[PDB]
């Protein structure tokens, strides 16, 4: 599977200059979505923050003073919404850090980030940078879409940072996101690959880099009435951590499509979109 070098080549977007640096990368990013399934940006300093987060997640996975004390089924959820907290092994381990969890929105939901406060501080930092980046990546996609295209309205409380441990050859079968957009963050190991428009595979060179990928999710495919296919991807590995931000709109908001240039408010909510 051909390797795709990105560090040195993707637009550069600086932590202290995100709004400006993303405006200046609009043209590049559009051409990526058009040329590849997906989009890419180099964010100098993101690598160090993501490696430190992931390393502290691993440590916490083996700690027993335990993450499973905050398994999804014992953490307060929101009435309507997705499910945040730790998902035990029996993606192998994995945690979902929502914006609600960061703000103790269901009071008691941020208790994992208080039990493991070093991973929590780093995960809250990574969430905030990744949400800013993903919302500006979505304004680029909206600008490639017909006039009248509404704002994506990505919700901070519904967005989740997934951090995975242990993800013997194929670690994923080909998959895409349910949600509007994903931000892939530089993983520990190489293996994540994307399908191109020609139906061939590339392996982004992203392990141990400052490169983030942005993924089209099936909600956006639906709202763009087919014009943007999901950024379908898989993971191959050779005898291990990873994290990705899944941006959702508010569950209770009405779905919408741009069909041949016309905006159509639908009956079903984005909530209903997930419940298949
Ligand atoms: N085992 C497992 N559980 C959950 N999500 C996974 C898993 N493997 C891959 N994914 C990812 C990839 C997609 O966005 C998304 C599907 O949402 P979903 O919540 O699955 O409808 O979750």
């Amino acid at each position: 599977v051909p390797l795709m070098e990105l560090s040195g080549r993707a637009p550069v977007v600086r932590l202290h200059d995100i709004e400006a640096d993303m405006a200046a990368a609009t043209d590049a990013i559009r051409s990526q979505l058009t040329g590849w399934g997906f989009m890419a940006a180099e964010v100098p300093g993101i690598g160090e923050r993501v490696e430190a987060m992931m390393n502290e997640f691993a440590a916490a996975c083996r700690a027993t003073g335990s993450l499973s004390d905050y398994a999804y089924d014992v953490v307060p959820q929101l009435a309507v919404g997705g499910t945040h907290g730790f998902f035990p092994y029996n993606p192998k381990e994995f945690i979902h850090v929502s914006g609600a969890m960061i703000g103790d929105q269901p009071p008691g939901a941020g208790d994992v980030l208080r039990a493991f406060p070093a991973f929590g501080t780093r995960a809250a930092e990574v969430f905030d940078i990744a949400f800013r980046l993903i919302s500006l990546f979505g304004e680029v996609v909206r600008g490639m879409m017909p006039p009248g295209t509404p704002e994506l309205d990505l919700s901070h409380d519904a967005t989740n940072l997934r951090v995975i441990h242990y993800r013997r050859e194929v670690l994923a079968h080909e998959a895409s996101g349910i949600q509007m957009l994903g931000l892939q963050l530089p993983p520990s190991d190489q293996g994540l690959q994307y399908v191109l428009h020609d139906g061939t595979w590339v392996e982004p060179v992203i392990a141990g880099t400052d490169v983030v990928l942005c993924n089209i999710g099936r909600m956006l495919t639906s709202a763009s009435d087919g014009r943007f296919r999901p950024s379908t991807h898989r993971v191959h590995t050779k005898p291990r951590l990873s994290s990705v931000l899944f941006a959702y709109p508010q569950h209770k908001a009405r779905q919408w499509k741009m069909v041949d240039g016309e905006l159509m408010s639908l009956n079903a909510t984005w909530g209903d979109f997930i419940d298949s």
